[PDB]
């Protein structure tokens, strides 16, 4: 692609239509570059003594990045409600990606005003780690993303990356990127960038909630055929009798002692929380008291764990210690927001495969009980993976995730991202963006110091990006109306999903993706 | 005397999908059949009833 | 008016008692619906109108 100045290279795609059996996605917005680091590469690390488990070591970048890991970059509300509503499932096909329209601008302080002018001449830089050889630092839902909302503008984040570290010291084995030593294509104004990708075999994700219980499964109506024992000493409680063995035949009525076939999922409790700031202790427990890990001695807060329900029945209240995601409000302080100011997810529809994240697991034994001993009972509060257990995988919202890049380890086990979404081996690669640096007036004389003297400037144009989308379509034969999302038909203020009074979209609430219902 | 096969839950995960009370774990067994008598209405009444339909054949099959 | 089923009964409800109730102690009013039937021939649900018109007067021969 090789165009004019005064020739668009590029036109804005942004819509979306159904095919019943996929859907199509296409969104563009308008995008800045600044220069980032002083066109430096810098080396970053931890403050001199200012913190122990966040001691870290790596580099800053000159180079931004483009970030679309999250659903509303693609979805408009309208259509995130009628995937939701209709769809046993769905999952990522492809990709197109392409940058266009690009506009060099430099600026110039000659005395308190800026001019802003074209610079024609000058290029910009992308490139596509295709091959993974650069650190993967996506999927960790940062910033800088595409606006929501169409008509925002962004600004491109900054790239930076973590390596092997010892304190706030680095070790021998730790590897230094640098993004010039990759071939990447130059681009004028009305040049332009293309890029197609393949999404791998990754399951469609979970749309639905099943309507049965694990442990509400068998037949109401008909009694097993197998025996348990129920009675260890009380029987015809009167004269000489102490003891007995008795069995009973499972029934309707022994439900939660009928024999079983399988298991709820793994768990790690989570601390419970309650939303009224008066129920809790009177203690600031936040890291002392919340589930964590800790490699190469170094603690790590386990925020996501493996997907737990988030409250048990008749409540609604109590929340996990951070056993959830959590989305911040449109203008709400990074540091300390109430929590009127933030959005709390609730997972109360994988009820029926996995325990509660603040509740215990079960029972185990630990003893060998007889007449001289009494039986003991132990409260399992964590559990490893079992022959026969399964279970629901953590939901995904119209704000969250799409997916993430899984780990090139000798092992992994259930390769689901912790905070939801899509886990793939080969992911949509990283694409890069930087403006070319543009020396300014050089000495008569020769100087072999190190050149510092640049010509300020930015660069601006539009992205678009295309997603193909496979739908696993529903086939139900519930006979009545199952819960839909929906609008408050309600008189009310402002309208869901909009911009206000002074121009500002805003998202509401957390969508979900469990509506429609499945059985077990 | 023990079972034969047991379905699979369709649910995210599984672990080691062998039905616990021993046997074969199918994620499509052999399908359930059903069956029943189809309702036989007794005599009905000279005069045009909306009611619910009650009164039946008492049969087995 | 005359077009419906003079056996059988509406499935659709009127309204026909605004106030008129069991007439004795502590009843002023109160809100009753009947069930369309042969009996209320001119006061079930209708499809259709007659049509437009334009009064004239009245003579006898
Ligand atoms: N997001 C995602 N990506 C890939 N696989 C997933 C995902 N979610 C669940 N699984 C399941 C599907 C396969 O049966 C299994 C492969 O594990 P392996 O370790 O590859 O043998 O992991
Ligand atoms: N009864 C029964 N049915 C199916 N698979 C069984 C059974 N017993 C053991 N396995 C093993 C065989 C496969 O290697 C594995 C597939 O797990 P998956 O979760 O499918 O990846 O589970």
């Amino acid at each position: 692609g090789a165009d004019g100045v005064g020739n668009s290279s590029g036109n804005w795609h942004c819509d979306s239509q159904w095919l019943g059996d996929r859907v199509i996605t296409t969104s563009t917005r308008t995008w800045a570059l600044p220069t980032y680091n002083n066109h430096l590469y810098k080396q970053i690390s931890s403050q001199s003594g200012a913190s122990n488990d966040n001691h870290y070591f790596g580099y800053s970048t000159p180079w931004g990045y483009f970030d679309f890991n999250r659903f509303h970059c693609h979805f408009s509300p309208r259509d995130w409600q009628r995937l939701i509503n209709n769809n046993w499932g769905f999952r990522p096909k492809k990709l197109s990606f392409k940058l266009f329209n690009i506009q060099v601008k430099e600026v110039t302080q000659n005395d308190g005003t800026t001019t802003i002018a074209n610079n024609l001449t000058s290029t910009v830089q992308v490139f596509t780690d295709s091959e993974y050889q650069l650190p993967y630092v996506l999927g960790s839902a940062h910033q800088g993303c595409l606006p929501p909302f169409p008509a925002d503008v962004f600004m491109v984040p900054q790239y930076g990356y973590l390596t092997l570290n010892n304190g706030s010291q680095a070790v021998g084995r730790s590897s230094f990127y640098c993004l010039e030593y990759f071939p990447s294509q130059m681009l004028r104004t009305g040049n332009n960038f293309q890029f197609s990708y393949t999404f791998e075999d990754v399951p469609f994700h979970s749309s639905y909630a099943h309507s049965q219980s694990l442990d509400r499964l068998m037949n109401p109506l008909i009694d097993q055929y197998l025996y348990y024992l129920n009675r260890t000493q009380g029987t015809t409680s009167g004269t000489t009798n102490q003891s007995r063995l008795l069995f009973s035949q499972a029934g309707p009525q022994s439900m939660s002692l009928q024999a079983r076939n399988w298991l709820p999922g793994p768990c790690y409790r989570q601390q419970r929380l309650s939303k009224t700031a008066n129920d809790n202790n009177n203690s600031n427990f936040p890291w002392t008291a919340a589930s964590k890990y800790h490699l190469n001695g170094r603690d790590s807060l386990v925020n996501p764990g493996p997907a737990m329900a988030s409250h048990k029945d008749d409540e609604e209240k109590f929340f996990p210690m951070h056993g959830n995601l959590i989305f911040g409000k449109e203008g709400t302080t990074a540091s300390n927001a109430e929590l009127d100011n933030v959005m709390i997810t609730d997972e109360e529809e994988i009820r029926t495969t996995n325990p509660v994240a603040t509740e215990q697991y079960g029972t185990v034994a630990n003893n060998l009980q007889s007449s001289n001993t009494a039986p003991t009972t132990r409260t399992v509060n964590d559990q490893g993976a079992l022959p026969g257990m399964v279970w629901q995988d953590r939901d995904v919202y119209l704000q969250g995730p799409i997916w993430a890049k899984i780990p090139h380890t000798d092992g992994h086990f259930h390769p689901s991202p912790l905070m939801g979404g899509f886990g793939l081996k080969h992911p949509p690669p990283q694409i890069m963006i930087k403006n070319t640096p543009v020396p300014a007036n050089p000495p008569t004389t020769f100087s072999p110091a190190k050149f510092a003297s640049f010509i300020t400037q930015y660069s601006t144009g539009q992205v678009s990006v295309e997603i193909e989308w496979e739908l696993q379509k529903e086939n139900s034969k519930r006979w009545n109306p199952e819960i839909q999302y929906t609008s408050n038909y309600n008189k009310s203020v402002n309208v869901d999903f909009t911009v206000d009074t002074n121009g500002v979209y805003s998202e509401p609430r957390p969508i979900g993706t469990r509506y429609l219902t499945r059985n077990l």
